[PDB]
RNA sequence: UCUAAACCAUCCUGCGGCCUCUACUCUGCAGUUGUGGAAGGUCCAGUUUUGAGGGGCUAUUACAAC
RNA sequence: AUGCAGAGUAGAGGCCGCAGGAUGUUUAGAACA
């Protein structure tokens, strides 16, 4: 419920805010003297969410009974009617069609909502339901609910700056509320006269100086001047003569009027219209080409559709054009086309644009162009229709343009002749215009005499000169002259503007520009220098851009661009704001005056002392498994190295292979044990496979292994009663298999290099979260160590492939990481390719670190970066081994790295001890697990099975490479393998040079 | 066996400048025709702290018709 | 309502530039089996 003294209060808290253009230019600390504290504890930010001063002054002059017989234009709601439940549209679909319009009318605010509705619920005396706000069934289909009214409360119509009123001849006239016909249409009333709303604090002050019945007067006054004269008009008695007569400035007569009495009434020249449009539009068209050629569908079909509306002939006023929701419908239905080169979805494209009646034979009103576009082919999609449609839009203006070229005239369907735009003005049918048709435009200034004539009179006014004093000058006079007052404040504060630290030209040490904030003398002065200051900004700025790497320095044009576009709109943005700030300041000296009016006027109040200045605002436990296979490990390496004091006892990391053939940890056998952390030198490759290329103890480790199986393979082929003690069976399925029973675990002293190692080098501080990047592209990426270079580098920053004569020269060999390796025995399992022409795809169960373990680390990098790994062949898996750190992880080994790598495995006299530098022993002899020897046991393995007994029956010749090739599952799996890791984005493997393993057992 | 210096080019943590996606909130705009530039919005340069003028360009407010 | 544009806030990335740590080689010295 409003009330005279409700609104007081309503503007009496509107000043106490902040204006909401101030509030942008305030420092922090400004700023946060708008944030308050309320009553109840609750931090309020007293900003100004809009400018309320119009509608304020319009409840102020309504509660208070203040005009007699002017009234404003209120909005009260809108008519909805059911046009067709069922209205097919332009692409063939069905659907409801309903129209609004809006209830406009003119009264006093709470008079105006009484009328609006009844106890019935109907709206004034229409008749027809007002439908309750809580019901928004907007696609309602049953024609028994329609008409309805939208239930709205009574609000005034406040749009594009004006504020429109009727006049009355009687005086206490009640609410004119729209009469509804047929129930369908809305019969408004033109309004008697538009005011501008920046004539508003003028009327204020008129009224706060003389009273509302006289600024009432007034407007009414001005209004039936202009009446006057446009009935004039239509008798055709307005001459140069007598235009002083009316009463009416020159400054506030339209041109037409000015024209038509000096005789120099013409219209627009239609043809030079035309010959700059067309030019316009061709050169836009070309510009659309090549941003786009260069480079949103809903953006694309945006233009798209307002070009093909634009193109479009009018006919019969207009009445053949595309309606409201056919436009919706065919941009919507251009946003989302995509064929897919389907023939009959083509079509269904193209036929739109028929039942548009576009395109197409019988057409009496095409599209100039759009027919071109469907010529030969349908466009496919949205992308190729939007670039079909700018080539043949530029065609036709091409076209036009060489028509125009030669004197010829043209015609396009957007620009009429018959429009009054083009013809000369006649004094009788611009008179009609302005009395029947328009509401009165009100000048502006329409108080200023009467205002001026009012303080001119006051003594405290005297030295004033009121020749150059303008309303918005004088209102300010007023408070600090006659009233001894002050703006808010908050007036005062310092202000920044991009602008104005540009003027300003100050650097910080990096050598951004500074935020500047500078009172309203400072600006006063840089704007009178800024003609200066704007020259020295441009060549700072220019520089800026020019030493930018980006080469776009040798064109001219670019920059100065660039640079008139910044300044421009940021001087624009400056000054709007200065000019808008002191309109609020002189409006809220006026709520301020004319609240403190009404509340003096309430109650025993004195508040003549109150001043404007004052206002202010599971088979195995866990980690029994990984400390047992830990301390057997560390264990029969102590065994080797003779309680670790052996020469060759010094390592930096330590792994091994333990063998589970049940529950029972007294059934735990170590397999092999290694130590080793370096690569092969270069120079160093044998082509004849007799060097140990990775010593990383890991991989060696696995090599042992293989070792191992052989063995196995071995001792089952011997005789009948060894079969029994072997680990392998046959399989069904051909070929060897393991013991249902028997499982393999690895150890690592520390984590494998490459993903599960690089980000996490140190030992976790228990209970910590996951990396807190885990999205990074780096996470997962395959990697290499590099040679003669620290670290593990990804594959993507090294693509090409490696050459013998490449690394030969000195080109650093690359091999991949041990998180990539493990990663790839975890699909294609730890046998490798030879043994699987025998057995089938073996796994780790347990991967153990006895240090730098990392979970999420390590699931990412031994399976789960892989996850979308797919047409696995049969018997392959993306194995996932039970992960885990030991109880006590290891401490750093002392000293440096040595240059020699250990191996053993079960059965072994003696350890071997090589030289990672050059892949063998210190008497430079091959390793027992180089490619020759292990391809030396795997012929004579091959020798003792029977050629039935083979999983891969391939004969090929005895070269290595060839060899394994024969195991076409196993290549197959890895081929699944690396495309698993490219798909994820984590680079391509990389390989050694193919000369590597071309080569035969002598 | 220990220590010092240098290189390789990635990684981590923090701080700047620039560009994108995801989520949430708010505002603006969204068929054609006719009339109308006194008004509202925009731009130009010896323009204003004074919603005051000047010169170029513009149908947004409203009305009826579909 | 739905779609398109603009602004604000938080998160996650990409690029450019700084500071401090982490991670296979090279050049020396001391000392030892
Ligand atoms: O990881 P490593 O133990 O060092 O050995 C492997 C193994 O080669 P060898 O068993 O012949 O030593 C791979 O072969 P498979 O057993 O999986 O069949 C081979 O991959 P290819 O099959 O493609 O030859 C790969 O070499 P690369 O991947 O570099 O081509 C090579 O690793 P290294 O090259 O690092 O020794
Ligand atoms: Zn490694």
């Amino acid at each position: 419920e409003k009330s005279n003294k409700s609104v007081a209060m309503d503007m009496l808290n509107e000043v106490k805010r902040c204006p909401d253009e101030l509030f942008t230019t305030l420092s922090a600390e400004k700023q946060s003297r708008f944030r308050i504290i309320s009553d109840d504890h609750n931090e309020v930010l007293m900003k100004r969410s809009s400018d309320r001063f119009v509608p304020l002054l319009l409840q102020y002059i309504d509660y208070g009974k203040l005009f007699d017989h002017i009234r404003f234009h209120v909005n009260m709601g809108k008519l909805r009617y059911l046009l067709k439940a069922d209205k097919t549209c332009i692409d063939g679909q069905t659907r409801v069609r309903v129209i609004e319009q809006p209830l406009n009318g003119f009264g006093r605010l709470e008079e105006a909502e009484t009328m609006r509705k009844q106890e019935n619920g109907t709206f004034g005396n229409s008749g027809i339901r007002i439908r309750d706000f809580e019901n928004m069934k907007r696609d309602d289909a049953n024609p028994a609910n329609y008409p309805y009214i939208v239930d709205t409360y009574t609000h005034y119509i406040l749009e594009n700056n004006k504020v429109e009123m009727f006049i009355n001849d009687k005086e206490d006239s009640a609410p004119l509320l729209p009469v509804i016909e047929d129930d369908r249409y809305v019969v408004k009333t033109i309004p008697s006269c538009r005011m501008s709303t920046l004539e508003i604090p003028a009327m204020a002050f008129h009224m706060f100086l003389f009273g509302s019945k006289k600024t009432e007067k007034l407007i009414v006054d001005v209004h039936n001047r202009y009446k006057r004269l446009f009935q004039a008009m239509q008798k055709e008695e307005v001459t140069a003569e007598n235009i002083a007569s009316f009463g009416i400035a020159e400054s506030d007569l339209p041109q037409k009027i000015l024209d038509l009495i000096s005789g120099n009434a013409h219209g627009k020249d239609v043809d030079a219209f035309i010959r700059l449009t067309v030019d316009d539009m061709l050169t836009d068209t070309e510009r659309r080409i090549k941003r786009f050629k260069d480079d949103s569908t809903g953006k694309l079909a945006d233009f798209l559709a307002k070009d093909i509306v634009l193109f479009q002939p009018s006919v019969n006023d207009g009445e053949n054009k595309i309606t409201g929701l056919n436009y919706r419908i065919m941009q919507s239905a251009i946003a989302v086309y995509d064929s897919g080169d389907d023939y009959e979805a083509k079509q269904q494209f193209k036929l739109m644009f028929e039942k548009a009646r576009l395109i197409g034979k019988g057409t009496t009103e095409p599209h100039p162009f759009l027919y071109k576009v469907f010529a030969r082919s349908i466009p496919a999609n949205a992308v190729e229709f939007y670039e079909r449609y700018l080539i043949e839009r530029k065609f036709y203006l091409t076209g036009l343009s060489n028509e125009i070229k030669k004197g010829n005239r043209v015609d396009v369907p957007f620009i009429r002749r018959d429009q009054n735009k083009w013809k000369t003005p006649a004094m009788k049918t611009l008179g009609r215009i302005y009395s029947e048709d328009l509401p009165v435009e009100l000048p502006r200034q329409m108080f200023d005499n009467e205002i001026k004539s009012h303080l001119k009179s006051l003594p405290q006014m005297e030295g004033i000169d009121f020749n150059n004093a303008n309303v918005t000058y004088l209102i300010a006079e007023y408070m600090k002259r006659v009233l001894d007052d002050d703006f808010q404040t908050f007036y005062q504060w310092n202000r920044n503007y991009r602008y104005m630290d540009m003027l300003k030209g100050e650097y910080d040490r990096k050598g951004s520009l500074q935020h500047c904030f500078t009172s309203v003398e400072e600006r006063e002065g840089l704007w009178k220098e800024r003609a200066s200051r704007t020259e020295r900004y441009r060549k700072q700025a220019s520089n800026k851009i020019r030493s930018n790497r980006q080469m776009r320095n040798a064109s001219s044009e670019e920059i100065e661009t660039i640079l008139d576009k910044r300044l421009s709109n940021s001087r624009n943005e400056y000054q709007k704001s200065e000019k808008v700030i002191r309109r609020y300041r002189v409006q809220d000296a006026l709520l301020f005056l004319l609240a403190k009016k009404t509340l003096t006027e309430l109650a025993d109040f004195d508040g003549e002392r109150f001043k404007l200045k004052e206002i202010m605002p599971q088979l195995h436990l866990p980690q029994v498994l990984a400390d047992a296979v830990s301390r057997l490990v560390l264990g029969k390496f102590g065994d080797l190295t003779d309680n670790f004091s052996s020469p060759h006892a010094r390592r930096k990391v330590l792994a091994g292979v333990v063998m589970t053939t049940g529950t029972d940890v007294k059934d735990a056998k170590v397999i092999s044990v290694s130590t080793g952390t370096k690569c092969i030198n270069g120079e160093y490759m044998s082509d004849r496979g007799l060097a140990l290329n990775d010593c990383h103890a890991e991989i060696i480790s696995r090599r042992s292994l293989l070792r191992f199986l052989y063995t196995q393979l071995e001792l089952y082929l011997n005789n009948k009663d060894d079969q029994k003690r072997s680990i392998f069976q046959k399989s069904e399925r051909g070929g060897f298999r393991l013991k249902e029973n028997v499982q393999f675990h690895l150890y690592i002293s520390t984590s494998p290099c490459g993903d599960a190692r690089i980000f996490s080098p140190h030992e976790p501080i228990l209970e910590e979260p996951a990396d807190r990047h885990p999205n990074r592209k780096a996470r997962g990426q395959l990697r290499t160590k590099i040679e003669s270079g620290q670290g593990t580098i990804p594959v993507r920053s090294n693509a090409s492939i490696q050459t013998w004569d490449g690394v030969l020269q000195g080109e650093r060999l690359l091999t991949m990481s041990c998180s990539d390796k493990i990663a790839r025995w975890n699909v294609v399992g730890i046998q490798g390719s030879l043994l699987s022409i025998f057995v089938e795809p073996i796994y780790f169960s347990s991967i153990i670190l006895g240090s730098l373990y990392h979970g999420d680390h390590l699931s990412r990098a031994m399976y789960q970066r892989i996850s979308n790994i797919e047409d696995l062949p049969p018997l392959y898996t993306l194995n996932k081994p039970l992960l885990s750190g030991i109880s006590n992880a290891e401490a750093r080994q002392p000293g440096k790295a040595p240059n020699f790598s250990v191996n053993w495995t079960v059965g072994d006299s003696a350890i071997e001890v090589i030289n990672a530098t050059t892949g063998k022993d210190e008497l430079g002899r091959a390793s027992r697990l180089c490619k020759h020897a292990l391809y030396c046991r795997w012929m004579r393995v091959h020798g003792k099975v029977p050629s039935h007994l083979l999983r891969s029956k391939i004969t090929k010749p005895n070269v290595y490479h060839e060899s394994k090739l024969a195991a076409k599952e196993y290549q197959a799996a890895k081929a699944r393998l690396f495309t698993a890791f490219i798909k994820a984005g984590l680079g391509a493997w990389v390989e050694k040079p193919t000369e590597q393993d071309q080569f035969s057992l002598t």
